[PDB]
C-alpha cells in the first residue's frame, strides 16, 4: 500500500509579476509562493515529503479544457511587450499576463498533472502542489481572476482519461466561486463539485447567479454540483465545520469518489483581505483530516488563493501537517453557526434533497487582524500501543508496538483495594496495560494513541475513564458499541456519552446520545449518517481531551468501525484509547490500522431506513439546543 506525501514546487512559478499598477490585481504576488514554501521548510514539513519535479503540461493536455483559439492566443504573450501585455489583459477580468506566465500557467498545470500521477501510481498516498497562476476560475476559451489555465479541472480531465475513473469529487474551499471548474462539469455526473464562496447575495465578486445555491449541475450532471454562498463576511470554524458535517460530507461519503482533487484556497483563512472571513488556520487541518478516508486516501490538495502572507504560511503548514498524519489540533468555541450560515446550509440541504438520500427525508413532509500563533504538531514516537490478549503476537505496522512498572503496579494494587472484592488475577493485568498505556498517551508526546483487548466492561471502563479524568483531562467522550449501561456518570459536563445499541432507550440529558438503529442491510448507511450529522458535530463542540472506544463482546458493524476510529481522531489530538472486549483478530487488525494513521478501505455506495433518519432527526431536535454545532436549519425566534 502507498506511503509518504508529494510536494509539489519549483521557484520559477514565482517568476511572473504584475508590471503596471492596477489595483484589481495588486494582491497575486510572487511572494505568495515563496512565503508558503519557506514556511513549510521552516516547520520541517517540505523536508518530510517526496519532492517530485514540476512538468509542463503539453499542449495535448491544455486542449482536454480549453479551445485551441485561447491556447493560441495565450501561446503568444511571451513575445508581447508590455503595452501588448496590458492590451492583451484588458480583455479579460482581473487578470494580468507577463513575458513568462504562459510557461508557469503551464508549469502549474503539469505540476498537478505530476501530482494526479504520483497518487495514481500508488508512490504515494496523497500530496500537495505549490502552483501560480492559480487555477479554478480560468475557462474553456478565457483568463479570469488571476488564473490562466484550469488545473483542477485538467486534473480531473486527465484522471478520467488516463486511469479510467468514474467517481471524482472536487473540493473548493477558496473564498471565490471555482465558476471555470463548474462550468467545465456542469453537464458530468462523474465529477462532483462542492463549493463554498463569499457570495453576499451576488454582490460579491464574480457577481454571478450561478453562484447560487440553485446550480445543481445540468441534463444528466443534475445533483453534482453544490454550492453554498457565504452571504455575510466573517464566517467562523462553526460555519466551516457545519458545512461540512451537514452538506459536503454526508454528499461525499455517498458519491464514494476514486480520487478526491482539493481547491485549496487559503483566503479563507482569518487575516485575508479578499475573503474577510475568521476561520482559524488550524480548521485546514480538520477539513483536510474528514476528507482522507474518502477514496483510500488519495487526495491532490492543489494551491488557488491566499493573500495575507502570514495566515497564507500557517494554513499550508496545517494542511501538509494532516496529509503527513501528524495530530490534528484541538479547536476550541465552537457552536452553532450563524444565521445567514444556517440560512444558506438549510437552502442547499432542501435543493438537493431530489438527489442525494442523506438529505431526501427533507423533500416529504411525512418526516422532514492578528490572532495566535497555532501549536506544534509533533507525530508521536510511536504512534500506536497495542495489548493484544497474552501470547499472542500479530503482524503489526511500523509505527505501532506492544506495551508494566513498579509505579504502574502499586496503583493497580490501591484502586483493588477500595473499589473491588475481585482477584482474577488477568483482569487485573488488563488494567495495569491500561494505566500503563493511558500513561504513555498523555504524559508523552511519545505515544499517540493506543488498543487494548479486555475481559471485564465494567472494571476496565471504570478505570479507564477514573484514571483519564484524575490526571487530569477536562473531558472524556466516551463511545460505546453495545447494550447494558456502564459505570459512566454523565453528572458533570466532563463525560459526553455516544452509545450505539440495539434495544431502544428513552434519553433523559443533554449528555448521552443513544443511536438505536434498526439491524439489517440500511445498517451501514444509517450508522455513517449519524456519524456524520450527529456524532462528530457534538464531539467537535465537546473538545474532549480524551476518546473512549469501547466494543462489547457481540460483527454487524466491522464495516464502518475504521471510518469511525480515523474521523474521531480529529478529537482531542487523535489521544484515542479502544477497549474490545473478547478478541476477534480482524477487529482488532481493522483497529489498529485506522489508530495507526493508515488508509481506510471504501465502503462503496444502500439508503437508510426511514425509520432510521426518524430516529436521528429525533436525536437532532433533542439536542441541538445545548449542541449548536448540530443544527442545520435557522431556528425560529418567539
Ligand atoms: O482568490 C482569487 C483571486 C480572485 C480575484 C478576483 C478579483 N478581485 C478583484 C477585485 C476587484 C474587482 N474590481 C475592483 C476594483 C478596484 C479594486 C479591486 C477590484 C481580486 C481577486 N481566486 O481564487
Ligand atoms: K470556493
Ligand atoms: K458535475
Ligand atoms: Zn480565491
Amino acid at each position: 500500500a502507498a506511503s509518504g506525501s508529494a510536494l509539489i514546487f519549483d521557484e520559477e512559478m514565482s517568476r511572473y509579476k504584475l508590471l503596471w499598477t492596477d489595483p484589481e490585481c495588486e494582491i497575486e504576488v510572487p511572494e505568495r509562493l515563496t512565503v508558503s514554501y519557506e514556511a513549510l521548510r521552516t516547520h520541517g514539513l517540505a523536508q518530510r515529503c517526496k519532492a517530485v519535479p514540476v512538468r509542463q503540461a503539453t499542449e495535448q493536455e491544455i486542449l482536454l479544457a480549453h479551445s485551441e483559439e485561447y491556447l493560441e492566443a495565450v501561446k503568444q504573450t511571451p513575445g508581447m511587450n508590455v503595452e501588448e501585455l496590458m492590451a492583451f489583459s484588458k480583455k479579460y477580468n482581473a487578470v494580468y499576463f507577463h513575458q513568462n506566465i504562459y510557461h508557469c500557467a503551464k508549469l502549474a498545470a503539469g505540476a498537478t498533472l505530476q501530482l494526479v500521477d504520483s497518487v495514481m501510481k500508488r508512490e504515494v498516498r496523497n500530496g500537495m502542489a505549490l502552483v501560480r497562476p492559480p487555477g479554478h476560475h480560468s475557462q474553456r476559451s478565457a483568463a479570469n481572476g488571476f488564473c490562466v489555465f484550469n488545473n483542477v479541472a485538467f486534473a480531473a480531465l486527465y484522471a478520467k482519461k488516463n486511469y479510467n475513473l468514474n467517481r471524482i469529487l472536487i473540493v473548493d474551499w477558496d473564498v471565490h466561486h471555482g465558476q471555470g471548474i463548474q462550468y467545465c462539469f456542469e453537464e458530468d455526473p462523474s465529477v462532483l463539485y462542492f463549493s463554498w464562496h463569499r457570495y453576499e447575495h451576488q454582490s460579491f465578486w464574480p457577481n454571478l447567479p450561478e453562484s447560487d445555491y440553485s446550480s445543481v449541475g445540468k441534463g444528466k450532471g443534475s445533483g453534482f454540483n453544490i454550492n453554498l454562498p457565504w452571504n455575510k463576511v466573517g464566517m467562523t470554524n462553526s460555519d466551516y465545520l457545519a458545512a461540512f458535517f451537514h452538506v459536503l460530507l454526508p454528499v461525499a461519503y455517498e458519491f464514494d469518489p476514486e480520487l478526491v482533487i482539493v481547491s485549496a484556497g487559503f483566503d479563507s483563512a482569518i487575516g485575508d483581505p479578499e475573503g474577510e472571513m475568521c476561520a482559524l488556520p488550524e480548521i485546514f487541518a480538520h477539513l483536510t483530516h474528514l476528507l482522507m478516508p474518502l477514496a483510500a486516501g488519495k487526495m491532490c490538495v492543489v494551491l488557488e488563493g491566499g493573500y495575507n502572507l502570514t495566515s497564507l504560511g500557517q494554513s499550508v503548514c496545517q494542511t501538509v501537517h494532516s496529509l503527513l498524519g501528524d495530530p490534528t489540533p484541538r479547536i476550541s468555541g465552537l457552536g452553532t453557526a450563524c444565521d445567514s450560515a444556517l440560512e444558506s446550509i438549510q437552502n442547499v440541504r432542501n435543493v438537493q434533497s431530489s438527489y442525494w438520500s442523506s438529505f431526501k427525508h427533507l423533500a416529504q413532509s411525512e418526516t422532514n487582524i492578528v490572532w495566535p500563533e497555532p501549536l506544534k504538531r509533533m507525530p508521536a514516537s510511536v504512534r500506536t500501543v497495542v495489548v493484544p490478549p497474552p501470547g499472542v503476537e500479530l503482524t503489526l505496522p511500523k509505527n505501532c508496538q506492544h506495551s508494566i512498572s513498579e509505579s504502574t503496579a502499586k496503583e493497580v494494587q490501591r484502586i483493588r483495594d477500595k473499589h473491588f472484592d475481585l482477584t482474577d488475577q488477568n483482569i487485573l493485568r488488563s488494567l495495569g496495560n491500561i494505566i500503563s498505556v493511558l500513561d504513555r498517551m498523555m504524559r508523552s508526546d511519545e505515544v499517540c494513541n493506543g488498543c487494548v483487548v479486555v475481559s471485564d466492561l465494567s472494571v476496565s471502563v471504570q478505570c479507564a475513564l477514573q484514571h483519564a479524568l484524575t490526571e487530569p483531562a477536562e473531558r472524556v467522550l466516551v463511545v460505546y458499541v453495545g447494550d447494558g449501561e456502564l459505570p459512566v456518570k454523565t453528572n458533570d459536563g466532563k463525560v459526553f456519552l455516544v452509545q450505539i445499541c440495539t434495544k431502544e432507550t428513552e434519553d433523559k440529558c443533554v449528555n448521552r446520545l443513544t443511536l438505536c438503529l434498526r439491524e439489517g442491510e440500511s445498517l451501514t448507511a444509517g450508522f455513517m449518517q449519524a456519524l456524520l450529522g450527529l456524532i462528530l458535530p457534538v464531539a467537535y463542540e465537546f473538545n474532549p481531551a480524551l476518546v473512549l472506544g469501547i466494543v462489547e463482546e457481540t460483527t454487524r458493524l466491522m464495516r464502518v468501525w475504521g471510518h469511525m476510529t480515523c474521523l474521531i481522531q480529529g478529537l482531542a489530538r487523535g489521544r484515542m484509547l479502544t477497549l474490545l472486549q473478547g478478541y476477534d483478530k480482524d477487529l482488532l487488525e481493522l483497529t489498529v490500522s485506522a489508530l495507526s494513521g493508515a488508509s481506510i478501505s471504501p465502503l462503496g455506495p444502500r439508503a437508510p431506513k426511514p425509520e432510521d433518519v426518524e430516529m436521528m432527526e429525533k436525536q437532532r431536535q433533542r439536542l441541538q439546543e445545548r449542541w449548536g454545532l448540530l443544527r442545520c436549519t435557522v431556528s425560529e425566534s418567539w
